[PDB]
Order: structure tokens, then C-alpha cells, then sequence
């Protein structure tokens, strides 16, 4: 769960992170860079590499889904349930077992791509709030994946 201060920062910065493409450029940057830093993850996702066009496509879906969890930050129960259902869907995805450990480096790639877009707006309070929101969102997905 997020405190009211954290929910406020997430909601405000999400408007700039979504920009004029519902965050699709952030999603492409996040996944391209994650696969370039961790080449082994391409096999998990079933991609040929960081330049496979499926990376842009999936990066956009991931970001749109984050925007849906942000719209429910006012009702944590709804956000958690929604993310658990996405997690359950992941039981049928990829070519390699999806491990909880993979989520941490993806979080780092996501926060760096958000900063690359919003610059100075990603201050101390935004980094703290987005780390806690990613922990909540990823943690709920993992609970569904492992159910
Ligand atoms: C390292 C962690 C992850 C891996 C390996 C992974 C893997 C995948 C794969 C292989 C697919 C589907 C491609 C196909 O349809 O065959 C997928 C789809 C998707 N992933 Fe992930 N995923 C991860 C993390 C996440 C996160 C953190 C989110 C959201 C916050 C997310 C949300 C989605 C969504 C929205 C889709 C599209 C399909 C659907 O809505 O069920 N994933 N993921």
C-alpha cells in the first residue's frame, strides 16, 4: 500500500510519463534496455533480441497496464486484484519459467526509462513513490503467477 503523499506523486507524474502515446515510448525503452543488459531474458520472452519488434509491442502493453493500476490507487483492493489476474495470465506465457527474481531488474529499467522521459520531474519524492508503486504492482502480479 501507498501513503496519500506517495499516491499523489504517482498520479501527478503518471500524466507526464503517459505523454502523448499512453507511455508506449517508455515501455519500448524499458524492455529494449532490459534485454540489452540481460541478454538471457530474450529466451524467456521468446524474442530474438533487443531489436525484435515484439519488444515495442509488449513494452506498450506493459505501460498501458501500469496506467490502469495507477487509476485504481484510490482503491488498493481493486489494484491488487487486477494485478493478480494479470499474474495468473502469465502462467501461460513465455518460453522459460518466469521467476520472481526477474522482476527486480525490470523495475530498475522501468524507473530509468521514466526518468529519461520526465527528467527533473523524477525527483527524490517521485523515485521513492515509484519504487513503492512498482513493489506493490509487481508483488501482486507475482502472487497471481505463483498461485
Ligand atoms: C520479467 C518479468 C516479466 C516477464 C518475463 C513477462 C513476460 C510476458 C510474456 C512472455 C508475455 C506475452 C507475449 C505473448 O502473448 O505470447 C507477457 C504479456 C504481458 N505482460 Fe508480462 N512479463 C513480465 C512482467 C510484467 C509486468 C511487471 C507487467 C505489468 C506491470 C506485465 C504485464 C503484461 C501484459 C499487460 C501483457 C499482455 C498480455 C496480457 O494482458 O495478458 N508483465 N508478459
Amino acid at each position: 500500500g501507498l501513503s496519500a503523499a506517495q499516491r499523489q506523486v504517482i498520479a501527478a507524474t503518471w500524466k507526464d510519463i503517459a505523454g502523448a502515446d499512453n507511455g508506449a515510448g517508455v515501455g519500448k525503452k524499458c524492455l529494449i534496455k532490459f534485454l540489452s543488459a540481460h541478454p538471457q531474458m530474450a529466451a524467456v520472452f521468446g524474442f530474438s533480441g533487443a531489436s525484435d519488434p515484439g519488444v515495442a509491442a509488449l513494452g506498450a502493453k506493459v505501460l498501458a497496464q501500469i496506467g490502469v493500476a495507477v487509476s485504481h490507487l484510490g482503491d488498493e483492493g481493486k489494484m491488487v486484484a487486477q494485478m493478480k489476474a494479470v499474474g495468473v495470465r502469465h502462467k501461460g506465457y513465455g518460453n522459460k519459467h518466469i521467476k520472481a527474481q526477474y522482476f527486480e531488474p525490470l523495475g530498475a529499467s522501468l524507473l530509468s526509462a521514466m526518468e529519461h522521459r520526465i527528467g527533473g520531474k523524477m525527483n527524490a519524492a517521485a523515485k521513492d513513490a515509484w519504487a513503492a508503486a512498482y513493489a506493490d504492482i509487481s508483488g501482486a502480479l507475482i502472487s497471481g503467477l505463483q498461485s
